[PDB]
């Protein structure tokens, strides 16, 4: 297992992040046209779980410290389709706040659309250090979406996930859609794409599912609403342990924020080792908190 210290960025503290978070949380205002006026907001997480769901517990490779990955097919792999926006996005920020890492970059990316989109707070560590020597390749990390619940079981616990988390981290605030173009699946979780919210978990017990083949040939539940749910996402009620934590979200929205923020920040910070004297988490100030 590779070691993989935290290292604060040289005389960096709290208002040095606060501000690349809001130059991003600015972003994210500026480029509201994005993807249909969805925004930028859920590429920016989905982005920050691809590159920390590299992370293979057995071994430490991959993750978010290094920030240094190669994708697959160079993005046109079903995959990553999709994610070079979220990269061209943060490429201005990092070139305006040069001294913050590839690592710490995208892994904030995911926490200010998070706040930004009035989902949970989410503290965040900084020190990850980039490793340009050793480069991640996404290749078979990530996982496929014409799964069953074991399938999904199973991949998450190389991520040194449980039932809990796993169901916290896949309902994702519902933010975002699946592009037909990019994955092979089409549609929204829900109707509010671009607002962090436990709907993922409500439309899955109370919409009227229909098992369908979508225009690229894949199987994907559609209801008349017009949302969808990949095999991965519908097993999440076909299995009773999973079903049972659906239900609980769906019920409990601060208990699905406060677990959601739990086990995004985990995610974000595995394979790191942050030394006994490193600082405290930081929790951003949204734009709005600071009347910006
Ligand atoms: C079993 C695990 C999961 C599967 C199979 C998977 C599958 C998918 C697929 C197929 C897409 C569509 C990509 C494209 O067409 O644009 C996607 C979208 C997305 N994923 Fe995942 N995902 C999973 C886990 C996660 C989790 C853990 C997060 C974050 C906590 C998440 C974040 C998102 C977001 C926000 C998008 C929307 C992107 C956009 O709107 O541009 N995913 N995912």
């Amino acid at each position: 297992t590779l070691v993989h210290v935290a290292s604060v960025e040289k005389g960096r503290s709290y208002e040095d992040f606060q501000k690349v978070y809001n130059a991003i949380a600015l972003k994210l205002r500026e480029d509201d046209e994005y993807d249909n006026y969805i925004g930028y907001g859920p590429v920016l997480v989905r982005l920050a779980w691809h590159i920390s769901g590299t992370w293979d517990k057995h071994d430490n490779t991959g993750g978010s410290y290094g920030g240094t990955y190669r994708f697959k097919k160079q993005f046109n792999d079903p995959s990553n389709a999709g994610l070079q926006n979220g990269f061209k996005f943060l490429e201005p920020i990092h070139k305006e706040f040069p001294w913050i890492s590839s690592g710490d970059l995208f892994s904030l990316g995911g926490v200010t659309a998070v706040q930004e989109m009035q989902g949970p707070k989410i503290p965040w560590r900084c020190g990850r250090v980039d490793t340009p020597e050793d480069t991640t390749p996404d290749n078979g990390r990530l996982p496929d979406a014409d799964k069953d619940a074991g399938y999904v079981r199973t991949f998450f616990q190389r991520l040194n996930m449980n039932d809990r988390e796993v169901v916290a981290l896949m309902g994702a605030g519902a933010l975002g859609k699946t592009h037909l173009k990019n994955s092979g699946y089409e549609g929204p979780w829900g109707a509010a794409n671009n607002v962090f919210t436990n709907e993922f978990y409500l439309n899955l017990l109370n919409e009227d599912w229909k098992l369908e083949k979508n225009d690229a040939n894949n199987e994907q539940w559609d209801s008349k609403s017009g949302y969808m749910m990949l095999p991965t996402d519908y097993s999440l009620i076909q299995d009773p342990k999973y079903l049972s934590i659906v239900k609980e979200y769906a019920n409990d929205q601060d208990k699905f924020f406060k677990d959601f923020s739990k086990a995004f920040e985990k995610l974000l910070e595995n394979g790191i080792t942050f030394p006994k004297d490193a600082p405290s988490p930081f929790i951003f100030k949204t734009l709005e908190e600071q009347g910006l």
